[PDB]
């Protein structure tokens, strides 16, 4: 399996709704939880492992044997809080890059579970932070899109180094450029 890194176009592509809840989906969710634990995550979205579908696995505790394994199919953020807060975010698609993103402190979510039943849920603090980050992946949004101009400048070069790695690996021009 593999983590997709910026600027790979997968991370910007349209993510398709899921209509079929079968042994296949069950198996994908599990591979995903496993990459998330492998990488010490609290959340993980399908595009980041190379699949453009609206699926996120999430465990608020972010550790084996703690919290609860939540599957979020076709999720939507129904409400954001007015209260906002800063936090140094990372992202597996940008190895070793950390910078301040301001986000709402809490959210209310609607999604479907592994059998397709509709549920909602509310998150705050660190789970809400990560949820928002992962949910952005599902909307083709990456964390630097949410940074101020000042903060983006601090990570420009690091993003350009990733643009270059893409161009060297693929022989294609980087499809997006932070210069832009
Ligand atoms: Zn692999
Ligand atoms: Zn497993
Ligand atoms: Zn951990
Ligand atoms: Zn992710
Ligand atoms: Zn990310
Ligand atoms: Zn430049």
């Amino acid at each position: 399996m593999e983590i997709v890194e910026y600027p790979d176009p997968i991370l910007r592509a349209k993510n398709k709704r899921i209509d079929i809840f079968d042994e296949n989906l069950k198996n994908l969710v599990d591979a995903m939880f496993d990459v998330m634990y492998k990488t010490d995550g609290i959340g993980l979205s399908a595009p980041q492992v190379g699949l453009n579908v609206q699926l996120m696995v999430f465990n608020p505790a972010g550790e084996p044997g703690e919290g609860k394994e939540i599957v979020l199919v076709n999720p939507k953020i129904k409400k954001y809080s007015d209260k906002l807060v800063p936090f140094d975010e990372g992202c597996l698609s940008f190895p070793g890059i950390y910078a301040e993103v301001v986000r709402p402190q809490s959210v209310k979510i609607d999604a479907r579970d592994i059998t397709g039943e509709r549920f909602s849920i509310s998150l705050s603090r660190l789970p809400a932070r990560i949820f928002q980050h992962e949910y952005d992946h599902l909307e083709g949004v990456l964390f630097f899109d949410r940074m101020t101009d000042q903060v983006l400048d601090s990570i420009r070069e690091e993003l350009e180094a990733l643009e270059k790695k893409y161009e060297e690996k693929t022989g294609l021009p980087s499809p997006e450029r932070v210069e832009a």
